[PDB]
């Protein structure tokens, strides 16, 4: 068939066909995903008051992530589901291309939200010392968007040309690190001149937001981690890629959004942790 | 009909088919269970002001459970009514692969929501005497996680492979007994050092969680439970297990969260029931 | 066509057909049916405040109850337009069964939530005297699911075994019965010690109850009440019952809940209607 | 082909068909139409405290309708585009009665809630001085449901049936005319006692009623408002009609609503405007 | 085949097809589109509070303004993946006329409720000093109202009559340029007795509505700005539309909205960021 510049789960879609399993748990995976994000939107908006005025628009940014990530989603759980249909004669979904070619480049292009404010809305809980909050924004949010957008070209190709998936991603990869670095910074500088409190959630944080951040990546390279015609490249690929997107997106999204909510508390004038 | 690893629901469905009856039930009490969520949802919001500020983190994770299970049981809903089909000829719904498998397994995975927030958020109504807040917590969701997991892997294979339902249906039964152990302490701790009133509703709780949540188990052997080719392993035995969900989940969400919300204005000091 | 235990819409439906007029207007009527839910559910929030804390939980149970009876007459609005398709050769709408059947049990098990709610409801707003709140509560609510459940049953009957139909029709009259005595006792208990004002409104909500209850079995048995053969056995009955339930539905859900609202305003110590 | 008592847009759409520019057109505005509405309920809820408590019902009574409008102008924008389908082969939109014939006793039917509330909210926000409160009230819902039910009737024949068409239009400009002259009364008094700002405001609310009332019966006639065989009996018409309905509801709806709140802001003790 | 007043997005559809790339790129632009609005409404009720009660009416608007957008650019996310399906054999994605043409006219109708809005907030923040608030009004809406009238004749003959697309174009712009004049003479008494802070937020905010606002003229062109068979002409010309769209959208709408929440809090006689 004539799939041209297609994600690697239309070709086994259209070759092997998933399992029952394999085809139920991505749709499963997918929902549990969106439904996080739904109950993230209601806890945060909920814990507004919890913290200091001065902190509340971290509350606020968590909730504007948590409408994205909710939609996006949902969204990516109907298009898995109107992608691949039963066929009886074999027992495997298959793709139906009534229903479009599935590509997780819908997250991609959500993710020009969720990252910018993802990495704003720590500026306002921690204090800078020697860095610039314009300055550090502004890198933020320039690297931040480079790092999706040639990613989001680069995932176009991860069959037709793996030439262009690799050094797309690569250019991709250099942006990320770029981010790591910056975000390594505010953590510091967060951490002068707080409670051993605050800089135990700040130390927490910083593992998180770097181990999460890197599951995307590796959701990226997933079907190709095994190598050529290796154990991943394969419906077990297809099914670990977006097991490895929900993990992130719970961990980076909600979890960050509510340690920075504790830490909001901890230096919050009023409240007690 | 190759249907593989496939939940026996489709095995009805594809060979008997379903009565108007037993077709429109399973509808019904779908549709009541995610009506009831949606409703709870709203209570605990409408309610959170009713208690003193430290319980209120009770309604708040009572809310986002609610969240969980509306979306579920909604899609759920929809899944049933999409997954069998009308037969003119013979006047039974069959099942239509067009609409995809019915699968339980969406439940399952949604319960790494419900089940460690609902374990979580006693803990923000009692106070512990002999436990850490910490280490119950741990218990409770490293459990919990193991206990969903592990079924979750059972039941793909209900009917493909009895020996893989059983022994990981066993795995799971051994997380759960941790969990009601620890929760049995929790209760009893709860219920020393408060109002007669307190501990008569602590009591309550604790006879609705053992009873709700051993549901859950019985929704999951519920085909085999008059042994094999037995009056439950047929449309009647689908109607039950729906029933058995729908029975659990308002007990195990709705109306424990309810009790925890009396039992937090009996312990809230301006308050009165 | 072979049906079995469908309700009476359907054989209508896949006989004679509906008229523009009968299938539009049943449409129609569903739809205002949902829309009136919605808005009342903003009534009833929005309205909270205006009545002393203590009466704010009948606000509150009106809202839930007001969300059920959206998502429910929803649901059916769709069931009903998925259930019967133009045919461009006679031009009237037949039963496409590709919709499912029609059914009208999904009210039934809604009421489940609905019924135990408002009969619970009045109990935050009125005074109890010579009767225990626990024990009026209780018969509202053990017989309030023993008429509806049985009732359930009986309308799967109404064409396929008109014995059964009645007879579980008149047990399920009985706990009617006992559920109006009950609510009687309620009404005169909550008049003694208020306004002359207010008795005039429990007056008035009696009445509403009576008529507005009674309403539910009118439609049951409505295909019959010209006997067999008769006008009602027809398209102009189908239409008639989707009235009837929608009459019922708004006075016994929406202007109940206002009634008591404006009750307890007069009951309120700030307030003055 | 025997469309029966159906309105006049289905005959357009099975004969001659839309073009591109018919069909896009009543698709947009009818979005546009509940998009208004939607807006609007948000804007009406986040100004309730814009004005005195005892002027706040008027806000939430705009809101109600808001509700109710929007629930029906997005049904029915869908079923515009189920009802007529494009034809390849002409390159028109054809009628598609697989979606069911267009009818719009939509609107009538949940007009049967913005008239009464719209009458009604006025006088939470004006004092009468020579007429009776209950008795306005009385005499706008009873003329209000007359006139709705009497012109919904009618306008299932404007193709059928001119006749009855015209006769049950003629008695329902009898009930219009009734109202017209009731709130004619309630804002000459609803003027007198209060600033020459709010007498403006009244005065434009009389005239923006008038108007945009008027529309409604104006909609009714559109097919024939250039007589038999005229240039509105057309897609031209069909544009018209629905243009006119959008325009009318936005009036009659949002304005009225928001001239209202300006109202109740000049009639308010603290406010300013 | 017979397109008719069709947009240029058909033909290409119709003739060459789309590829995955542009394609699912469309889909997700439009995605991001609505999501952006989504979230953008969550922020602006939230910060609500964040503004002296004179300002708040700004955020109320752009609230307001968020509502329209969400539902539009919902409705055409749908309307893309609709109006063109894969075709196997040759792998592109080619008119589904079934789903009925692709039109951007829902855009233009729903401008009449986001222009007058955008065009309005700004007099809820700055004060004029030589202008007449009633006057600005008025010309803002008028002209606004004739900018969108025109325009959305026009686009209907992008293709089918060059002419009239143009012509209609040009008056267009001459309202376009009416606003741009009135606008700037706002802006410049806004800046008149405000500390240098504000001043600077309001040349922002002429520079970011000039260019926003001038990017939908350019998404009117733009299958025509490379020449006829140029580059533009193309799935190309198709994807930067829609790109184009987004990026105004998110410019004129959300960060409008946002900058004007800024230069409140500066304004606000308590409040400081
Ligand atoms: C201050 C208020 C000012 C109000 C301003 C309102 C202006 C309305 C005028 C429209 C006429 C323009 C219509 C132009 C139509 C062009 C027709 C055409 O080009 O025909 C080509 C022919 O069919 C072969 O190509
Ligand atoms: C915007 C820039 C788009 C860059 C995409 C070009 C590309 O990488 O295409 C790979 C290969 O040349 C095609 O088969
Ligand atoms: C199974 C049928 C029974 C389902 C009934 C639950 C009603 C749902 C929400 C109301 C929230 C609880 C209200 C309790 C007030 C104290
Ligand atoms: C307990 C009540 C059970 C009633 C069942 C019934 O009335 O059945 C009628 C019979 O089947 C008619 O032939
Ligand atoms: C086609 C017509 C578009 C209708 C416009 C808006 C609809 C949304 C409703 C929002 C109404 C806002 C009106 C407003 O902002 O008025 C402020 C008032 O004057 C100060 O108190
Ligand atoms: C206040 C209550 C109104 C009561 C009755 C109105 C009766 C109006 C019915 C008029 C029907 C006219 C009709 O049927 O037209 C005759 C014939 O069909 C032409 O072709
Ligand atoms: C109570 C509703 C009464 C409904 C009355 C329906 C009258 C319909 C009518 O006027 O009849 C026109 C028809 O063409 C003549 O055969
Ligand atoms: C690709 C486009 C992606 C855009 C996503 C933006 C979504 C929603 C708006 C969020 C608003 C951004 C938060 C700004 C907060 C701010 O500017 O400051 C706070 C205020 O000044 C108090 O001090
Ligand atoms: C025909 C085309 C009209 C379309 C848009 C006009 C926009 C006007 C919609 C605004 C209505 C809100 C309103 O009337 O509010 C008055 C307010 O008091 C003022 O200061
Ligand atoms: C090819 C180009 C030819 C096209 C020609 C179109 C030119 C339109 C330009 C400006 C319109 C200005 C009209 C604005 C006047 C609106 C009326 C108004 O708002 O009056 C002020 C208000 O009444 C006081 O309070
Ligand atoms: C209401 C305004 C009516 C607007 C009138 C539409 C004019 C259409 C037009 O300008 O088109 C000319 C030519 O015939 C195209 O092929
Ligand atoms: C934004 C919009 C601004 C565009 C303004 C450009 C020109 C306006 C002058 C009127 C143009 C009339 C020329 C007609 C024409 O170009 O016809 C081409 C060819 O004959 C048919 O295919
Ligand atoms: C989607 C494409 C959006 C373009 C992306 C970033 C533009 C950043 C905002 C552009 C305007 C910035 C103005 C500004 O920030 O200055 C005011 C001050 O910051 C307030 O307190
Ligand atoms: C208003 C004009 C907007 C800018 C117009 C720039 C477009 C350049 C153009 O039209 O290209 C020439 C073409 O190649 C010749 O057929
Ligand atoms: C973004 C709009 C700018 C247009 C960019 C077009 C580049 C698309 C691309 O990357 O490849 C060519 C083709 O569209 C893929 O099959
Ligand atoms: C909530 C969403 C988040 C936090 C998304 C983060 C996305 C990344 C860190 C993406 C990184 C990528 C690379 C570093 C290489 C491959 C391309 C990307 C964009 C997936
Ligand atoms: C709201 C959802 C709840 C409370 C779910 C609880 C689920 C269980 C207690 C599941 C238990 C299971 C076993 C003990 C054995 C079979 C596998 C499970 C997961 C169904
Ligand atoms: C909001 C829904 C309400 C108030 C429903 C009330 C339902 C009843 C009173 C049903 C009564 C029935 C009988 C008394 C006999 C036939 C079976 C029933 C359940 C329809
Ligand atoms: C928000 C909806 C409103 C304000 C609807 C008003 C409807 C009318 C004023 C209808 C009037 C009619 C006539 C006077 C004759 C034809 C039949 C009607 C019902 C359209
Ligand atoms: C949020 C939506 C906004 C701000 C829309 C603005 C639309 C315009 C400025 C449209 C301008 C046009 C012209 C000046 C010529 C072509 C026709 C229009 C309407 C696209
Ligand atoms: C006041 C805030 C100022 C924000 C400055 C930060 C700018 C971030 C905007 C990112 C724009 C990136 C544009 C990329 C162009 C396309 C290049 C893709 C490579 C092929
Ligand atoms: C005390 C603990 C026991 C709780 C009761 C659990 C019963 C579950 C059985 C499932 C119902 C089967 C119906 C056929
Ligand atoms: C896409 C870049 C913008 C193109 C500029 C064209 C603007 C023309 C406006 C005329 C008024
Ligand atoms: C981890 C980053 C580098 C991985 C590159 C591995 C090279 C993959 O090689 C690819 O494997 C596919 C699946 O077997 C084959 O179908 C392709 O023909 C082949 O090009
Ligand atoms: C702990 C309770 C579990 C008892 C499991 C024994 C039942 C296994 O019995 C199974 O029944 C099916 C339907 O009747 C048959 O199709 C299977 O072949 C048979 O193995
Ligand atoms: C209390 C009211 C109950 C009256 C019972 C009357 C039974 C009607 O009789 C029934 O009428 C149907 C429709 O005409 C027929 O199709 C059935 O065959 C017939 O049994
Ligand atoms: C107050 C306006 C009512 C005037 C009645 C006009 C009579 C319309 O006449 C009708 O016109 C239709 C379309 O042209 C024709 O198809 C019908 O045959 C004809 O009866
Ligand atoms: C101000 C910008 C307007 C420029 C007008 C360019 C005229 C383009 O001309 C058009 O190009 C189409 C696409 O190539 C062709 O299919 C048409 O035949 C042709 O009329
Ligand atoms: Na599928
Ligand atoms: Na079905
Ligand atoms: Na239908
Ligand atoms: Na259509
Ligand atoms: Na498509």
């Amino acid at each position: 068939q004539e799939l041209g510049n297609a994600n690697f789960e239309n070709f086994i879609g259209a070759t092997e066909g998933f399992s029952e399993i394999a085809y139920q748990f991505t749709s499963h995976i997918l929902t549990l995903g969106y439904a996080v994000m739904l109950a993230g939107l209601l806890y945060f908006i909920l814990t507004i008051k919890n913290v200091d005025k001065k902190f509340q628009m971290s509350n606020i940014l968590s909730a504007v992530v948590m409408v994205s990530a909710f939609l996006l989603l949902y969204a990516q759980a109907q298009n898995w589901t109107s992608s691949f249909t039963f066929n009886e004669e074999v027992g495997r979904y298959f793709l139906d291309p009534s229903g479009d070619l599935f590509n997780n480049g819908y997250r991609y292009l959500n993710w020009l939200i969720d990252v910018p404010m993802l990495l704003f809305q720590i500026l306002f809980v921690v204090s800078l010392t020697t860095s610039k909050f314009s300055s550090v924004r502004n890198q933020f949010w320039f690297s931040g968007a480079m790092m999706i957008i040639t990613g989001y070209i680069g995932q176009f190709y991860e069959v037709s040309n793996l030439t262009a998936f690799l050094v797309w991603g690569a250019i991709s990869s250099a942006f990320f690190f770029h981010i790591l670095w910056v975000m390594k910074k505010v953590i510091n500088e967060g951490k002068e001149g707080i409670s051993p409190a605050g800089q135990k959630i700040l130390s927490n944080i910083w593992i998180l937001f770097l181990i999460s951040w890197t599951l995307y990546p590796g959701a990226y390279l997933m079907p190709y981690l095994t190598g050529v015609d290796g154990f991943l490249y394969s419906e077990d690929g297809v099914m670990a890629r977006q097991l490895v997107y929900t993990i992130a997106d719970v961990s980076a999204k909600v979890i960050y959004g509510v340690l920075l909510g504790n830490l909001a508390i901890t230096l919050s004038k009023n409240k007690e942790l």
